[PDB]
């Protein structure tokens, strides 16, 4: 019931979105700061070293580049963003960038997870010392990953109508409340007029 | 039940193997030509002519650089084998090949599927138009994976001891035996010696 | 003064272009088909079975797509072509399709040569056995490059008001009148209302 | 006469090396921090949350994986190093990995430079906005490259017996003597029985 860190994209009746949560046991002192199209995780007032010691903890895990929005679990999340904004297309942006990164070096060979969407399309990826997998985001249904156990897309219904919804339900709501050690959790949503940022926290 | 081309790859009791099997309904006059550490798919006496109309009927089908053995459904496979020989892991190999070269723009947007072995590892992998996969080869079961229908591995009790039993069993054996429109196999076998090749003709 | 194949992209005050040459010795039977959106370099009647023996000498040299030409001396002019189609930008079109593609396993190690224009910009690049370079075609002057001797991107005042015009002058015109063993030529030129593609038989 | 930050890469009448320095006007209090085969660039004490401002100041500029040092302006040190560790040959390593990388988002489009030397071979590359080129490393002469001015590989007599005296050198020896706002170097030498680093502040 671990996860790790957690990562929702998809479609609802609301909109499109992305949704984006940390569950941690060993750094539970991190927060999310919300920015002009960008949400950061960052460490909690006087654990700015933590940093030096672990550099996988402190990230952009969402960019808003234009009509699309993207989101993962590490600084990938800045590399697929600016392909984005180059000009690439969202399987190749996740995929070229996961397969650059590939997965983090730390105890665990933690996967690197990631997804985007735009106005038409979304695609969600990981890569992991087993392989790259990025693969189309069905029409049907929102869907999430995780860093651990859930290391393949799996469907969900994810109810929201706004960002603040939308990081409460990754963070506490339907199937994600048994997931445990919440730390923090982001979101982007999009009712068809625009990205809209927002955070929770526990 | 018709899989258009399909290849297999993994280990047995008798060593390992990579096998391959052109399926199709509009270009069945072509056969495997074995050569030096390659077997090439080409146009039987007198339809030399039709690479010119379409350009994915004639490609290496497997290359053999050192110690392992790639097989692919197209071109890709000298692309994938030139890397292993310059020194890139299997898993980027593939990875990298197939992000680059992406699924054939033919009438049914044929996917690109590959996969490598050497004396300890094997990968396989497949692009779509709606995504990249590539995965690390199950140690417990060989596994196999087409342009059609079965576009995600599936596990597979190749039986064979050579490479002639490798090619006749994908073209006839077992559950290959039910897959349609067979025209021409090929296949590579190490029983820890080295890699020899093989082909076998309806 | 042997450059084998050459290309040449840039601006005018009379448009835009794309501008390709085959140099030979061991295959002067070859000719370039146009058709649409795409010039492909071929093998003389009769002559059809020399790409069994060298796979490096039937090609598209000059793909079209949208408001793009493509240009090469091998077949990442489509593995480019696609890209940009799928909406990669020119500089990691070209980049990834030429790290991927690498140098051509002759007897020369021959590079793999490409460039791109649109409405706005043009890149020009280079594989070859000591490196990747991909760089940014100046606004000033136009630029050709070849596989021998002039591996690097060299200024050219191109005169040319139209295809047929760009590709008699790599093929004959000014300092590639110099640049011996002619066999064949194409080009693609936009006066502001399109592109438009051209071949020249010496 | 400002160039930013600069490495250096070759080999000498005592061995082979990979230097770097920090040239900055901004972000003077930084310093480099040596551990088991790798050199941090990090804020110096009580300047720890330079990093949430400025995520380009921190950073791994050398890595030492196997026979292979590598060097580097960036973070990117760390994606062409678990490259290298996990099989990739250099000239790739760094051309992946810079192409997808790109050049870093500040107000200079900084470009992202390295380089990488093994027992046989070095390469050095650079990714700036107009371009990507990675080249082998003359055997004749080591090279320099840097963010700002010469951003492309020149020529250099460096001289080095050890990992200080090649830190020292970069920092203020011969023609790097005139280049200004130097802050800190590093660097890492092998005399032909292994790596080993060291450091220098001004």
């Amino acid at each position: 019931m671990y996860l790790g860190r957690i990562l929702a994209v998809g479609r609802n009746s609301n909109g499109s979105f992305v949704a984006y949560r940390v569950s941690s046991r060993s750094f539970p002192n991190r927060t999310t700061s919300i920015q002009e199209e960008r949400v950061a995780v960052v460490p909690v007032e006087g654990h700015e070293r933590d940093v030096f010691r672990n550099p996988y903890i402190a990230y952009n895990c969402i960019r808003i580049v234009g009509d699309t929005a993207v989101v993962s679990n590490g600084s990938h999340t800045d590399t697929i963003a600016d392909k984005v904004a180059l000009g690439m297309n969202l399987r190749d942006a996740i995929g070229l960038s996961l397969l650059a990164m590939d997965y983090e070096k730390d105890e665990l060979n933690t996967p690197r997870i990631a997804a985007a969407i735009n106005g038409s399309e979304a695609f969600i990826g990981i890569v992991t010392a087993d392989g790259l997998m990025v693969s189309r985001v069905p029409e049907e249904t929102p869907v999430y990953i995780s860093t651990y156990e859930q290391t393949e897309p799996a469907a969900t219904e994810f109810k929201a109508g706004s960002p603040e919804e939308a990081a409460e339900f990754i963070l506490k709501g339907g199937e994600f409340a048994a997931f445990t050690h919440p730390v923090t959790a982001a979101a982007a949503f999009n009712d068809g007029e625009g990205w809209n940022l927002a955070t929770r926290e526990m």
